[PDB]
């Protein structure tokens, strides 16, 4: 049997039950949303995960195929560290790390014809290997003094179950394959550098992709989807998304009153350098 | 004749009609967004609704059923009350009200078999009992002075027409079912103490629960639905959302330029420190 | 024959495939994003476009017909204009422009029987006619100095392949037909009063719909869906939205970290007022 096969073990009228054993090549990417806070400098608000969309285009055996792959994070631990009261202490408020007690969910999907109108699937399954996620170095950028470097992190990604999701963009919405992943802690320790915290084990929510990429893992699935008879039916991809109107209004609101302060404060340092 | 039954009314070779009618005890619940201008801090900008998610898990006749839920309104009134154009008078420039011209809407989902591939759906209906839903007490934190409370108001719910929807959310999608509720206005009338405004009908929109963890109401609903007769297939739920990443941009610029912002205006307060 | 057929190609137990031939009046609408930096306000940080959702209801052969039509861009270029390093000198970061290489995509919907429960669609296309669309006179409001105001800018949108698309909003969900149209510069051109930039092309990004309620075009699509021979079903159409709820929550957090600025600046303002 070949490693891109493609098998009917049912067929009525219109409708057919079309059996689908593909081999993939998942390369996600994780991405950190840092919010830091105002003052000096000095208080960092947080540091956590945003799910991060990444299409590739990768080369089948004689085809080239075009894919789609959402990385996100669930169950994270929220852990913190302030070391004084004052405008001049390096604070964070909160940082997110990733343990046994934590799943990384990756959703995927190609422009083969097993996602083509994917909609129900059974007989489920897939073999995975295992990968080695590590993190990075991100220099907390103080306005004055010293400069702290969140250094390290090793975690390894194993395989669990599978599923089905819904990879929702501005572009496109595809009905896609959900692998799970569970984490083992690996001995490269993350440590904050010029601070009274190592040897903690976890993956740091600053930079976990090591100024790589992506994080490339190979994998194969077997399913049993329904297929319209006909191959020419085409389920709706793309999207034009208005979404949070009330928060964009919200938004539009705040940048007014900003723009009104900014320009209070920058009139009132005219007048007091007009001499 | 059973509560919960589960019939065949067709059966295709791989399709079949199936009719579901069941019991549900609806725990939903509002959820309020409050907006506070700058200045000093007697002005509002807004008090409005926005869409609230609850999920659950309740017993039927033996049964562990979880549930999933989520509140909206429409056609809300708009008023406002303003003693003034000075920055010491109290003063919202938009709240919002319901009354009998709105509508109230509850999306509702189980764990159940009736929606599992629930994508094709008639003979719809549903039989609700009334409710009654009744104001909060929202203090209004002012800077200095007497504190108003924004309390009463009393809406009675009355079921109306029933349909479909979808609950998107960050985690999963919900191809769900939605009661519709008109509104009768009842003898408890909201106003705000210490202020000239009172007698006037509606619920407001600053805590409409009442501390109430949830709102409950019961219902059955009866209705036929395409589903494939091997029942293993599963529909996508799960999803991993990156909607509106032009906001979040612009979020990251104005997080920038009032980090920046502020930086001028601690060192410009700090400069005056050095004596 | 007929100009709004319905015919039926196949057919079988539940389902079948019917044929829908239609004329439809695609009434569409631009819409922009104006963000305005702090400072003085002679800068101006994007003009940016964002898809625009647009409903109304036309009158079809003696049938009225609802409708709901969203507009996007894509391949949109981006200029800047610099008039120097100083607080005073009007700049714009970045405006968006159309031209060749982009696309203009429409979404299209009615609540006619083609798109009830149209979830698989073949041997589609459509006829389109072209268009004219122009750009308006977006007046910078300079707190002081003259009055730049970007004018002209005229552009033919000719069509393009059709294809399937998902509008996402607040409140509904419709899966919709994409129309896709391809640009030809005209003779207008685009241009900012009292500055020196002149006789280049495009459309601006600022006033696209010249003042106007809607840009028509009509057309006509041809479609073989696969729909329920029972036709009473109906699909999941309303929604209730509860994305981005981090990004909900690093607004209220900014939110309150500006009230705490403005409450400290005016008390700042406030303390110098009592003689």
């Amino acid at each position: 049997a070949q490693a891109n096969e493609d098998i009917v073990v049912s067929k009525t009228s219109l409708w057919k039950e079309m059996q689908y054993n593909r081999d993939i090549t998942i390369r996600f990417k994780f991405a950190s949303s840092i919010v830091k806070s105002g003052g000096l400098g000095y208080k960092w608000s947080e540091i956590s995960f945003k799910p991060a969309n990444y299409q590739y285009t990768y080369t089948r055996d004689g085809e080239e195929v075009t894919a789609h792959t959402t990385c996100s994070v669930n169950g994270m631990n929220d852990f913190n560290f302030n070391g004084g009261s004052l405008p001049t202490d390096f604070v964070i408020s909160r940082y997110e790390v990733i343990k046994e007690n934590s799943y990384v969910y990756v959703d995927y999907w190609d422009d083969s014809q097993a996602f083509r109108n994917m909609v129900y699937v059974r007989s489920l399954a897939a073999n995975l290997n295992s990968v080695i996620c590590t993190g990075g170095d991100y220099s907390f950028a103080l306005p004055v003094g010293q400069w702290p470097v969140m250094t390290g992190g090793a975690v390894s990604l194993h395989s669990a179950g599978v599923t089905l999701s819904t990879q929702f963009t501005d572009f496109v919405s595809l009905n896609s394959l959900r692998f799970r992943f569970r984490l083992t802690v690996e001995e490269p320790s993350f440590s904050i550098t010029r601070t009274r915290v190592s040897r903690l084990y976890g993956l740091p929510a600053a930079n976990p992709n090591n100024g790589k990429e992506y994080y490339e893992v190979a994998g194969r699935f077997s399913l049993i989807s329904l297929v319209p008879s006909n191959d020419d039916y085409q389920t709706p991809i793309t999207n034009s998304v208005t979404v949070r109107q009330d928060l964009e209004r919200q938004l539009g609101e705040l940048r007014e009153e900003f723009n009104a302060l900014s320009q209070e404060i920058a009139m009132s340092q005219l007048i007091d350098l007009a001499l």
